């Protein structure tokens, strides 16, 4: 749906403090996880999840029981961010990161209570599970980095 996977990716200013930004996703993602449509049978509504080192991500569907969203790489305090996804290509489950792909954020205060942090993705392809089928799915309307739809709904 979005681009072909594209390597590295960009950045983006936000208004949010940076608390706001690591707090935002332990917060509760589902405020703005559903965009419009989403290839998912159920849209997702209730996220838990451990931040930490392999720790573990799951959500509950409307209907569906908890399945693995993604996973963690490393908790930086107000500054970096990383986390890893695990993920399946059929958006079933990976009980192990065969060919799973790391992701690296890192949050920095911009000027007032903005936030900018910079965004980039690489060899998220070697998952060549599908995984590429669930971007689809996360990928709303108006595509682009992560950071793209995160900025709008945030």
């Amino acid at each position: 749906m979005p681009e072909e996977i594209p390597d590295v990716r960009k950045s983006v200013v936000v208004a949010a403090s940076v608390e706001h930004c690591f707090e935002v996703f332990t917060s509760r993602p589902a405020d703005w996880w559903p965009p419009s449509h989403v290839l998912v049978k159920k849209e997702r509504a209730g996220l838990a999840f451990e931040p930490f080192v392999g720790g573990r991500y799951y959500e509950w569907d409307i209907d569906g029981t908890e399945i693995v969203w993604g996973r963690i790489l490393e908790w930086d305090p107000p500054h970096r961010l990383a986390m890893t996804w695990r993920i399946d290509g059929h958006w079933q489950s990976v009980p192990d990161d065969d060919r799973a792909s790391e992701i690296e954020v890192d949050f920095v205060p911009n000027g007032s209570g903005g936030t900018r942090v910079e965004l980039a993705h690489v060899k998220l392809h070697r998952h060549g599970d599908g995984a590429w089928n669930i971007h689809k799915a996360l990928d709303g309307p108006s595509p682009g980095e992560t950071l793209a739809r995160f900025a709008n709904v945030i």
